[PDB]
């Protein structure tokens, strides 16, 4: 709720990139007036993302080890690691990047 | 209530998708049963559509662009746009098509 998006807030990718900010205050109202749900949310503010490493075609049995740990996860780095890995896949997000974004979501929670 | 079926079963949206008519049928009950309230049933009704437009990748400012829109439509409209951006964001459902959908309930109300 208005714990799930401090956690967000609190994250380092989110910090990093400013467009995420302006992103998560323009899109947080309708999220407060029940427009839209967490997961939107998340989706909205990391599609607005723009700076981090990234890594072309990478292995597949890291992306399967990957996402059999983001499987196991608690909700919050759940939505995250998920939301994140739409940037891995679409962007080449590196994902060791995400595995950190996920770690560090994975203690916040 | 007797009145919002009757809406639902209006739109085009609707219309154009007999897996919708389906779902509507088998959701009903629950809903005469005091289950679940009509705003579910349009979100479980409209997670059963097919047959619609997929704009991949919509720039943030169209969004929030609809979003502020819908933030301030009539209660049935309102609900009917807030169950069509599940899919916009989770099926990359066209927003002009969704502007459509929005519209056409608009008018009924």
């Amino acid at each position: 709720n208005d714990l799930y998006i401090n956690w967000l807030k609190s994250l380092s990718f989110f910090q990093t990139n400013s467009s995420c900010a302006e992103a998560l205050v323009k899109v947080i109202p309708h999220y407060h007036n029940k427009l839209i749900d967490f997961s939107q949310v998340l989706q909205l503010v990391f599609s607005a993302s723009e700076k981090f490493p990234i890594q072309e075609n990478q292995p597949l049995p890291e992306q399967l080890m990957f996402l059999s740990n983001l499987e196991k996860q608690t909700p919050f780095a759940k939505a995250v690691g998920s939301s994140i890995y739409k940037l891995v896949t679409g962007k080449n997000l590196s994902l060791d990047f995400a595995s950190q974004i996920l770690k560090e979501a994975s203690i916040l929670e």
